[PDB]
């Protein structure tokens, strides 16, 4: 396959990338120069991992090195939920630009649609857990988001986690600038997001499959919680294409027309995840993996779950 996707700002975003979440800050510098040598362009990184420095690390040695060009990288970041305040949005940005080391992103995303009370922490709570919100609404955000394209901060924004009725919310803006580029989501067999995927298709918004090898280093993990990557289901289909399972579980939202951002920290399993531009799965492949969605979740929090703007109420 092609590895570029075309997004609605004319610019190209290449459809695998590295994802971040998790990787410790004294592994990911070396995780994202492996992802860098052996031919990852994107990487997807958010303030709240807490190791953006480190993923900057790596990237500024890769162009200092002169391994690529800082034009053929895709770097993603987003912002936090208590950074949904008119008068912090830049601020966030430019926190995570400098973390970086960049002069601009490539795409900035709205990382969920619940704004937060701002402070230190990331999810102020109240004194019988529930986090506490911010007055401050996805239209007034998404205002502020356009301001970073329009002073260069950004070449592309978007959203995250944001259900059929936000993205509408969105796309029916009063005076809306710039439409959303991607939005990216939770998308793997298990939770198939066929109407949210092709409601944002529709829409010419890109979606990105987010935990699609199953995130199994949630720091939630349950024992009995259902295992994409020793689901023998999907490491049959694996085994007759001579390829891994996790390199099955990318190539699925590939040809959907997803961008895909699996995390790993493993120098062999960075490398593992690349090779997945040299098979095909059949059209009998596609939908017997679509056949085992099951509505399951890996990123969901109760905390949250009161908050008027929680996206998973609605169906999708
Ligand atoms: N927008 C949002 O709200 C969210 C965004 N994301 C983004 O998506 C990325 C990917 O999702 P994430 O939840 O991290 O989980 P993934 O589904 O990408 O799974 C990551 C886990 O799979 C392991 N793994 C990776 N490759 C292989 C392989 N070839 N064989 C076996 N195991 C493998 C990793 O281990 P190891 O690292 O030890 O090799 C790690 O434990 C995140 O890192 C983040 O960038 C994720 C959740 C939410
Ligand atoms: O969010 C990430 O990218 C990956 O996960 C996280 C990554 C972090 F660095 C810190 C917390 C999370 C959590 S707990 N995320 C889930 C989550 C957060 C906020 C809301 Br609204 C709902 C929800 F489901
Ligand atoms: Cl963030």
């Amino acid at each position: 396959m092609a590895s570029r996707i075309l997004l609605n700002n004319g610019a190209k975003m290449p459809i695998l990338g590295l994802g971040t979440w998790k990787s410790p800050p004294g592994q990911v510098t070396e995780a994202v120069k492996v992802a860098i040598d052996v031919g990852y362009r994107h990487i997807d990184c958010a303030h709240v991992y807490q190791n953006e420095n480190e993923v900057g690390v790596a990237i500024q040695e890769k162009l200092r090195e002169q391994v690529v060009k800082r034009e053929e990288l895709f770097i993603v970041s987003k912002l936090w939920c208590t950074y949904h305040e008119k008068g912090l949005v830049k601020g966030a940005c430019q926190k995570t630009l400098s973390d970086l080391k960049l002069d601009y992103l490539d795409l900035y995303l709205i990382h969920w649609p619940t704004g937060f009370k701002p402070g230190k922490e990331f999810f102020p709570l109240d004194e019988s857990g529930n986090v506490v919100p911010s007055d401050t609404n996805i239209l007034d955000t998404w205002a502020a988001m356009e301001e970073l394209v329009d002073e260069g901060l950004v070449k592309a924004i978007g959203i995250s986690n944001f259900n059929h009725l936000q993205v509408e919310m969105i796309l029916n803006k009063p005076g809306l600038k710039y439409k959303p580029a991607v939005n990216q989501i939770e998308c793997h067999p298990y939770l198939t997001q066929e109407k949210l995927i092709q409601y944002c298709q529709s829409k010419g918004i890109v979606v990105t499959a987010y935990s699609p090898l199953g995130s199994p280093d949630r720091p939630w993990a349950k024992p009995e919680d259902p295992s994409l990557l020793e689901d023998p289901r999907i490491k049959a289909i694996a085994a007759k294409h001579n390829k891994t399972t996790a390199q099955v579980l990318i190539r699925f939202p590939m040809q959907r027309n997803l961008v895909v951002i699996p995390k790993s920290v493993t120098p062999e399993r960075i490398a593992e995840n690349f090779k997945v531009f040299d098979f095909e799965l059949s059209s009998q492949d596609m939908t017997t993996l679509l056949s085992y969605n099951r509505n399951w979740r890996v990123c969901a929090l109760l905390s949250c779950t009161s908050h008027k703007d929680y996206p998973f109420h609605e169906e999708f």
